[PDB]
């Protein structure tokens, strides 16, 4: 009864992100501690991704949050282990959080796309003020990342990186 | 000559919006003082729906005030006495408050979809930024004044909701 | 329960002082959204409107109260619209709005007249404790306003007298 | 010599209300200390109505003050034992005051209609100022209370009652 | 333009008043140096009575702020010399004192009369806010000094009574 | 590699609106010095206008993070020289201003109508964000500010505005 | 009637330096903004010559302020692009701003020259006060930059000095 303007595609959509999100959580948490491991031993990337995951299981509690608001219902589904059980050097796990980051994107304007053929102002204005700006700010970030740890280079300058700079 | 993309059936639906919200403003001001009449007796109920009062005042001062920004001109209709002069139990009232909400939110929504069909964009997002959300948070928690004040029951449960809950 | 010495024609009389005042606040609304327009772009009659606007508003909420007090009920009409879309000059704005003060106070006191010709000396108390001196101070302030604005005159006076003494 | 426009009628109705103000203090201190027995255990109606008591007794000194003022002198009477020895349930003894505070107002008003035939402006403000509209809002209070009395009910209800809104 | 329901005749009476208050201040200032005299030389009389003529004549501005504020007319008269040149003893002065301040009430009472038969509402109220029970405390302050002053007899108990309770 | 979602004709269109605010800025650059001259000399005109130059520089930078952000190329072209060298009348200025600011809101509007063809969802919102209610803020103040100088007449109310208003 | 030993040669050459400064400002920020880019990622670059942009734009204003205080008129022409639209390394960029600084000492230099000839005593040294130690004391920086630039080298050495040094 509090249901109004509020599609049943658009809702199963965000069932789909929803998952989505905490599938992006689970992943960085595994990257946060496969940098705990002693054979990895690089600390700063520890707490930086540790802190990636805290962010996206908030992702997914605001479009839990959201479902409710518009009369929709919440349907969880497996979190899908993550594809990989080590990330490799610093800038492989980077760039990996780039590529997740990115289809992260794409499903969110989908999601976007969606709502606008279903004349939802609201859910469109939603995913813009909470997700398109931050995918785009979190994407250029990392690809900044990428750049810099390109240029330290191995050794050395991953330690220097992880340590000045993440976290 | 401040007028730039402002279309004439854009500018008139501003000016029923600011009418409306004008009109839900005297209902709750009615709903506000009726539970402060000695045989219903509710001092949350009115302290609540006062402020509700208030707050649909301010919204229909948004509106002139952006009607006069976007160079339209406000024209003023008489408003109209609010359909009930009592308003039952707390529940009643909640639903009543619903009922005006989603009509407010569906007046919003065809006055977003007018002016994305003249094109105007920075009505479309003044309009989201101001109201949309607004009205499905405030649609959400009259959601759960209902569902709630159902839990609560008769008597002694009304009592404690709105001393506890309402303001 | 509650009623006593509470004459029925005090209880309309009542209700329709309250209908009068809302009707005042809407005037001036009108008027302070009037000095907002780009054509008009007078600040200080705005802010000045505005503010008078909320306490006829909070008269009629006292009235409001009042009734519920003595065990009346509060009976709602419609507030019909302004007399005027526009407002003319500064001048012609608080000339107006010193005759609107007047036919208020005239009903006060015809109202005032009535309870003490039922015997309700609570009613005449509290009318006069509220009311009567406040309009009193109220249209003398305002002549003062009428006086002061003949005396800069229009342009750069009219500029000063809305800067420097309205709001 | 300083007694003036002071009716020898209206002197002897300040001494009856005296008499009045008491016995209502009376009345109270009796229900006060009614609501502190074991078999009624109000802990809150306890501390309400030993305030209504000395407010009452307040009451008294008022008009003693007042009688010495206008010149009168003061002539006491035996305060009489109030009307029951326990007061049922919360709701009943709200209810007897209330009855109280209306006996108390009709004769209140009898002394204001005197002072008003004999010409006696000082002492029609000085009631007006100090009782009637403070009898008017105790009035509205316990209308109030009996009908959030009757909302809660009896047991869980009173208790509830008793111990968050009186006292 | 401002003036409404404000008879001719009651703007003669409040112009009387304000030469009456006027005149009290001045018998006041006299009875004040007359204290401060060296053959007198009672300086807590002096403080006293010249807070009396200070406050009377703030008494004079008041009246005349509500001939403004009515949209009357100000028309002063002379202020007569006070009655006598020397006041006696500190007893002898109150008495006078005394004398003077019935007279003002009585005039203060004329004044509220007769607004009242021209219907004033609001002049009737304010001769009762600002004045009556103002005149009522004094005579009482006044009439209370005079038996002290004869308890506290001629002499040591003039110079005690001025020094210890007047100023 | 972070490049997604961005069209190319967008990218030109970020580009040349990044010329346009620097235009803009530099216009208001050659504004506010002309008024420091000995033969103008409006100190407020002056601060006013180069605090607009500065904010149009920075609207200028905010471009160019987004481009950054969404992962295009920034080329820059000449900032073509203000219009005129001297600025006539604090009115005429103002004018020059709305004409300015209305020609650059229609240009933010094409670029809007251009990313939302090319089905950018987060570019459109990001010139909601930043520049469309801005636009619309800014046209409204010059407006006003144009009526009000109108008003206020040329010589002494010239000063006074850009003392009291402008800086 | 204002200009005083002002030769109109001294006049256009500062003219010509608003226009150097300028185009030195914009030259700047296009490095600053180049530094923002994801290919090249370097934060503490990027602070730095927006910094310097900022530094050069004030130089301009500092110009433009002289040649009004002198009694001369300010003539603005197009502000060229910068040379380049990306600049290679970090050291690349520093030694290109070293030339560009260069330049703008000589051409500061040689007005320096111009008004010395000219008689204008007031202009040499505020010249010599505003800028030419200033320009010192910048190709100094500069070229400390450079060696420590070459010192660090390529990769972790550029990272270290853009993070460390520069902002």
């Amino acid at each position: 009864t509090i249901r109004q303007n509020y599609n049943e595609t658009s809702e199963a959509g965000v069932n789909k992100q929803i998952n989505l999100e905490l599938y992006a959580s689970y992943t960085y948490l595994s990257m946060a501690f496969y940098f705990d491991n002693t054979t990895v031993a690089l600390p700063g990337a520890h707490k930086y991704f540790k802190k990636a995951s805290d962010e996206e299981r908030e992702h997914a509690m605001l479009l839990m949050k959201f479902q409710n608001q518009r009369g929709g219902t919440i349907v969880l589904q497996d979190i899908k282990k993550p594809e990989n059980d080590s990330w490799g050097s610093l800038k492989d796990a980077v760039q990996a959080a780039l590529a997740l980051e990115k289809h992260v994107n794409q499903s969110l304007l989908d999601l976007h796309k969606l709502a606008d053929s279903k004349g939802d102002a609201q859910m469109c204005d939603w995913i813009e003020t909470h997700f398109l700006t931050e995918q785009v700010e979190a994407i250029k970030e990392l690809g900044d990342h990428i750049t810099q740890l390109t240029r330290v280079g191995h050794g050395l300058g991953e330690y220097t990186y992880d340590k000045e700079n993440l976290g």
